[PDB]
């Protein structure tokens, strides 16, 4: 049970990594998804004299809405699995025992935020493309693949690199917003980066000396 | 008349957002401005028999010059409404009781400074228009709307995005200064952003800890 | 005597501003220079020693290049730091002034580097001339100084606007040195400012 | 023994600067095995306690390791760029087009200066825009470089802010 919580933390990290990715890029394997949802089902099973009434006190329903399947496009409906992060949020006291764990959690949450912003950025640059201004056209013109166009690997890597540059104050200049929606997204990313960057790096600066 | 203070704070935020924008861009709705003017007249009437003499020789001058009308440049003279910020300045004691209020005030003042700098940036670009050196010409050439020219939405979003990028010190490389006035303004904005960061956005973890 | 010390600080700021600029740009008003020199002579006379005499030698009969020895007047400000380090915004104002002075000196060095290779499309001066529509005599002294100061400020603040970027080995090494100096100075200045701001 | 430790530290800094430089730039297999000298820094790592007497010494050590990390990342970046140059994609071709000599191409001095300048710009979060990644390998390397550079920013200038108040 002691390692069960850490395993569940790894599983929620995995699903937070791979649910927006599948809902943004690969939407047009499932074995790992099936295994992970089975593990989450067995976890809610073990988590339940009769402490069941204590469990059904506003904490079981939020897991239930994040446990049921949606089988009956539909990536938006399986995007609801992201509610599982409340499980790792409810027991932060156990995970924050050691400073190294805190540093690992800070790095993981920064990477997760960058990944989520990358997925949102790709969605923004993809839904507008059918209507040479979008960043996908610039990406295709830069590499030797005019828009077929670049493969999904190149698009994801470029989106992640641009988001990391935006949050890290670099501003590389290869990828640069052109459309109004891209500029608004960049403004929101700048505000979010101010918040996170400041808090995370102040926290690590405090932590390192301890 | 206790929650009225936060309503007047919201109206102050509204006027500080919409007066510089109107002056900078719309010089070439009025109902909302008339409503907030009537509301501020009601407020200054409420501010009033032994207590009238107290502030009669105090804050009356500013709160009266900020509420007098000029309808009879009128648009340029309408900028006198910015004196309503002294209300928030003087009544800061009631707006600094909770950490959430402090964070909201910090975000609001950051956004307000960015908006004001965007308005000044567009003002400079407009005064330099009749003399592809300027940034408006480059923006029009790059969003596919050669100089007609970009719409007001495009110009405002571009100005706000440039100001946010430069204050945050990202420097995206889409819009860049190309005139002496623009370069001096950029130097000033860099100084303002660096001071803003090193003054407030440092130790934001400790700020939140309050 | 406090008014005298503040005026001396202002004149030191003036000479630190105007000596490197003159040496870098104006070399290939004198009345104000002579007035300030006479005022510094009367200041050392009323002070009643070696470090003051060497920096105040009248250079008569390259003189303009050799005039940089007048930049030895900031040490005099350093001695009387007790009155400058005092409660209020004076410390923050002085820190901003020295940051701007470092930016100005680096801008002068950047223009000196750019001009030494101008006679030899490659280089920031040619790019600057092309951008503002004055192909290479190209840009005026005002344009060159503003561009150099803007690039130096962007490099020190790490904005990196991308309008002006190093494109030669000399400029690249200079930008590396400015990056190191800016890291150290940014850390120091905006750590002490961020610690002072608690008052 | 006081002067001996400083001399050994200088020699360790010298070999740590030189060996990856040779391996990455002056290849033309023995150098790959010779790069095992990088583990020799464990001596300075264990004697850092002896090197932590005064704030000036630790500040200079911080600047030295900043420069060393920048140098190693520059060597790795040059190796990445050179592994794809034979097969306008990349940064070597763009650099050759910029400075004037098309791909002969730039000399070793120009290539190293460009690599170090880009590494410093990415580490210090400037992003000059003169040279930018254009391949997936380069993009991933840049992504790693931003994080390590910002971590070193936080650490070494938090230290610097600590000593300056002392
Ligand atoms: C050349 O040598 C050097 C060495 C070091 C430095 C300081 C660089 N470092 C200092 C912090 C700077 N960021 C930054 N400005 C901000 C302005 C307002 C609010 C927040 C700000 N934030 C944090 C931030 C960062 C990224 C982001 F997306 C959003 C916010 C920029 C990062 C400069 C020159």
């Amino acid at each position: 049970k002691a390692v069960w919580d850490w395993l569940i933390l790894l599983l929620v990290i995995y699903t937070a990594v791979f649910t927006p990715y599948s809902a943004a890029f690969l939407l047009k394997l499932a074995v790992v998804d099936l295994i992970v949802d089975i593990m989450f089902i067995v976890d809610i099973l073990i988590n339940f004299g009769r402490i069941a009434v204590h469990y059904f006190k506003g904490w079981f329903l939020i897991d239930m809405v994040a446990a049921i399947p949606f089988d009956l496009l539909i990536g938006l409906l399986k995007t609801a699995r992201l509610l599982r992060l409340v499980r790792v949020a409810r027991k932060l006291d156990r995970y924050s025992e050691y400073g190294a764990a805190v540093l690992f959690l800070l790095m993981c949450t920064f990477a997760l935020i960058a990944h989520w912003l990358a997925c949102i950025w790709y969605a923004i640059g993809n839904m507008e493309q059918p209507h040479r201004i979008g960043w996908l056209h610039n990406l295709g013109d830069q590499i030797g693949k005019p828009y077929g166009g670049p493969s999904i690997k190149d698009k994801y890597v470029t989106a992640l690199y641009f988001t990391f540059s935006s949050l890290t104050s670099v501003g590389f200049g290869n990828v640069s917003p052109n459309t109004n929606s891209e500029k608004i997204f960049s403004i929101c990313v700048m505000l979010i980066g101010s918040l996170m960057y400041a808090s995370i790096f102040g926290n690590v600066s405090a932590i390192i000396q301890r």
